[PDB]
């Protein structure tokens, strides 16, 4: 369990400071002091790089990086060639969102272990209906708002990337390389404020999540 | 067309001003100010009464009024009890709901005259997923986020509820009187600033919208 994990960071607005530090920065430390993370293998731009760089010798982390790609799957995968050879769980997270608890990934990361597939999401809280290519509502469920973590042992993931490559089946929003396999995924569930950053409202909603 | 829809106001959160006015006479004005809408029959408690009553000699429409019920369904069939006997729509508006537009309003009263039953909804922003019992992810569909006004004629919204009773169907979050009917409901596409109002997160920004 102990430095067992590889965190592959996703990381503009995840470069904004909440509460003055780099929105990146937040989740990047709460991995790193977790004793299960063994090295962050950070996606981002080379500009970017410095910002981590600070930081690294008071982290008890390995930081590594990589190159982002065109599509998030890309940068999954460019982030998946640096990992541990022996590393037993991969940690993708989206660096936009900072306010993950350790708690929840300490769940994630569990449920990962035991499943070899794990995800952190909450229950939708808005009412949520299946609409057909008509604008009319198929009529009947418990669904699911899908965060980050995404948990999964590294076989796996390669798994999907090869079967996706082979057969070269389509990949978009909602059907992504895990989706194909057969082997099952877990919803761990989190908490409503671990949110994702894009808009200035999430700063303000943010801000008073943190205090 | 003219003077041929009732709209049920449903109507605390609601009562907090946005940029100085009431939240729920956001919207009571927006329908009051539209040629189509006949009488606004509002849904609130006594205490709440003269917070519309103030409007009256202003508004082109007819106010009347109505008790709310223990659950969200038991407020529309008062409303729906006050309304007129030749209304061609209802059209059932949550007034937490202060930003919604004329024109999204003006386009479900249309696809509700066309359908029979219509809804504002956008496309869901969030991975949503379903999940089942075990926790799992159940994969594989287009998910709408289903905002208010709900419009519908109101002798299909009458036999819903007399299926309802009838039979003493079970009615829940996802499944209402309308959910049970097999005739079509329409989903009509609005605005993403057509939010909802409870935490304090959403003043902050629904006056950004406002603005
Ligand atoms: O789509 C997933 C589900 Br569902 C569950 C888990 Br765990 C992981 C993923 C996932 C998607 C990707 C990407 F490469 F497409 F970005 N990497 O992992
Ligand atoms: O559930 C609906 C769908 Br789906 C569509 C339309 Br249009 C209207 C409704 C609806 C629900 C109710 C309530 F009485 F349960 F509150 N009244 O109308
Ligand atoms: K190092
Ligand atoms: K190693
Ligand atoms: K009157
Ligand atoms: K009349």
């Amino acid at each position: 369990m102990e430095k067992s994990v590889s965190v592959i960071l996703l990381a503009p607005k995840q470069y904004i400071p909440l509460l003055g530090q780099p929105i990146a920065l937040y989740s990047f430390f709460t991995f790193s002091r977790m004793p299960e993370v063994k090295e962050i293998v950070v996606v981002c731009d080379p500009f970017f790089r410095d910002i981590f760089e600070e930081y690294e010798e008071s982290i008890d982390v390995d930081l590594s990086f990589a190159i982002p790609g065109k599509e998030r799957q890309d940068s999954v995968y460019s982030g998946l060639q640096e990992i541990d050879v022996n590393s037993e769980l991969v940690c993708i997270h989206d660096s936009a969102r900072p306010l993950v608890n350790t708690e929840d990934v300490e769940k994630v990361l569990k449920d990962g272990s035991a499943v070899g597939a794990a995800v952190l999401g909450v229950p939708a809280k808005a009412t949520i209906k299946e609409v057909n290519s008509d604008s009319l509502v198929v009529k009947t469920k418990t669904l699911w708002e899908m965060q980050t973590p995404q948990v999964i042992k590294p076989e796996l993931l390669k798994k999907g990337f090869e079967l996706v490559k082979s057969e070269g089946l389509e990949v978009t929003d909602d059907v992504s390389i895990v989706e194909y396999l057969k082997h099952p995924v877990y919803v761990s569930q989190g908490s409503y404020t671990n949110i994702k950053v894009t808009t200035p409202d999430d700063l303000l909603l943010a801000e008073r999540i943190l205090s």
